[PDB]
């Protein structure tokens, strides 16, 4: 199970990215949270993290999927 304190570090490099403070994010800034988190994905697995928090292909990125992906990843 994910951590208090996992979460709330996804939270916060999460939010460091999301200007507007409404909960989203670019596509393009997700591999900038996750080297902000300390890892270091490929453009591959970014590619098939996105195939999965942005299946629409609208380019944004909200929290709640964020979260869930990372429980599966870690
Ligand atoms: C109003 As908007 C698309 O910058 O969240
Ligand atoms: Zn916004
Ligand atoms: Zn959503």
């Amino acid at each position: 199970q994910l951590t208090e304190e996992q979460i709330a570090e996804f939270k916060e490099a999460f939010s460091l990215f999301d200007k507007d403070g409404d909960g989203t994010i670019t596509t393009k800034e997700l591999g900038t949270v996750m080297r902000s988190l300390g890892q270091n994905p490929t453009e591959a697995e970014l590619q098939d993290m996105i195939n999965e928090v942005d299946a629409d292909g609208n380019g944004t990125i909200d929290f709640p999927e964020f979260l869930t992906m990372m429980a599966r990843k870690m």
